[PDB]
């Protein structure tokens, strides 16, 4: 079976580009260096050391207590938010595949962890938070683009994502058979970038030694498309020490669709919002 | 010649939504009282009477000078934030309308004023500040709605907008002649409601004498449409004066989506966005 293609950091865009249209997924080997990933690692345990809150989780609600999720990783965890959330090969990569739709931001960052003895997920599509995008045609600008960050081993063993290359061109999901789909086996530091329709599955967690598997998943998306998650009670102090990238992917600056939006979207007083808050960020000068 | 079909404000629900299927337009009678019109058009009056900006102005800058153009008119007119925004009658075509999609809320709200001598505009449909919407199908749930206020009267003359009636169904816009639409003329107060992918046109306005024709047009978006104004600036006194559906409409609440997105959007922490904030509401 043709295999998910792994390629270093300095790859070409546009070869990348053209996996994500062919393939409609690839690893991108060795990104983040594991300094990065073990301290994004610690900043997540601490984050799931938290005591339960007395108060309405809207996810977690629906799920039993074992639950394992950290929502919006961008506002508690500091490598994320000024190291891996502004990473030039991602948005290299999201700059091109989004060319034809113009202007693209996070719409979610958050962590799962796939605990031993998990079954898989069934085969899916990446439509369910913005439903209108389960009605957009294949030859339709893409308007999402899923990020998939293992920050443990992804095995064959523990879950590693099941992949069916080419699906996006299928007309529905259907039911495939699992050995359809590849593995995206990974090392910590790796990424796996998956195009808008691309049929895949998380692959539970068969091990049976009690080691979870940990993912942290972020979707951009189309600045058309309202962020899942939304930044704007970060503090001032947090918003102006990020980079403008950072600040544009997280709502805090007016954004350009494409023509014919000639104007952009999210602006006030028909100036900039950066304008209008009078934002200062990191790299300014 | 099938024309706009001219409902009483309180006409029932179910005939209006009928009419946007089959019409893709109807226009809602004496729907805004007169002394909230006034009003209104008081609130705006203030707005125009603002001196000329030193910086870039985003959209205004984009065209000649005689644009006249207020736009967040939310933030700045109480009577839109107060009484127009939350009009019952609106919001129940909406939630009908909505039904397929989910939530919907306010992406824009602007005043535009057109002088004597202007040109009509091209036919086109409000595709372009979502430029997604023009791939969606037909079949597909809408996911915007143009609800259009006189605040002076529509004529003939003046520039009345044109409509063409059933053709959300066509396929493209292609080259229809002005004779193919049919004007909504309206007193102020009157309402014309437009589905979405209608082809129309603004009328301009043909007079050569007379104060300019005056219109406010508020676009309605599935939540999962980004507000083209963000009213995020908006103080928290402001902000926690309106109702719930105030502040739902202006971005300031967790909305909901239809099935399958089955938490939400527009949330924080796991946890609904006025949780966080601790908003209080005019009526909660
Ligand atoms: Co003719
Ligand atoms: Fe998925
Ligand atoms: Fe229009």
């Amino acid at each position: 079976k043709p295999q998910l293609q792994r390629l270093a950091a300095d790859a070409d865009v546009d070869r990348m580009c053209r996996l994500l249209e062919e393939d409609g997924a690839f690893i991108l080997k060795g990104l983040l260096p594991f300094d990065v990933v073990e301290s994004f690692n610690r900043e997540l345990d601490v984050q799931m050391a938290i005591p339960p809150p007395k108060g309405e989780r809207l996810l977690a609600d629906k799920y039993p207590p074992h639950f394992k999720y950290v929502p919006n990783v961008a506002t508690t965890c500091p490598t994320f938010r000024n190291t891996v959330l502004i990473n030039p090969v991602i948005h290299a990569i999201c700059e091109a595949y989004f060319q034809r739709t113009g202007d693209y931001w996070l719409s979610a960052a958050f962590l799962r962890e796939i605990e031993s003895g998990m079954p898989a997920q069934p085969f899916h599509r990446d439509d369910a938070t913005h439903p209108l995008m389960h009605y957009q045609p294949l030859e339709a600008p893409p308007v999402s683009l899923s990020v998939i960050f293992p920050l443990t081993e992804f095995t064959e063993e523990n879950g590693a994502t099941e992949v069916i290359l080419g699906s996006h061109r299928w007309t529905e999901v259907g039911t495939p058979e699992r050995d359809q789909a590849v593995l995206a086996t990974m090392d910590p530091g790796d990424v796996l970038i998956v195009r808008q329709r691309v049929v895949h599955a998380g692959g539970g967690n068969r091990t049976t030694a009690g080691k979870p598997r940990r993912v942290v998943l972020a979707y951009f998306n189309s600045v058309q498309l309202t962020p899942f998650e939304t930044y704007r009670t970060m503090p001032r102090e947090m918003v102006e020490s990020m980079t403008v990238l950072g600040q544009r992917m997280l709502g805090w600056r007016t954004m350009k669709p494409s023509d014919p939006n000639i104007v952009g979207i999210n602006l006030i007083d028909d100036k900039r919002l950066e304008n209008v808050l009078q934002l200062k960020a990191a790299d300014s000068p």
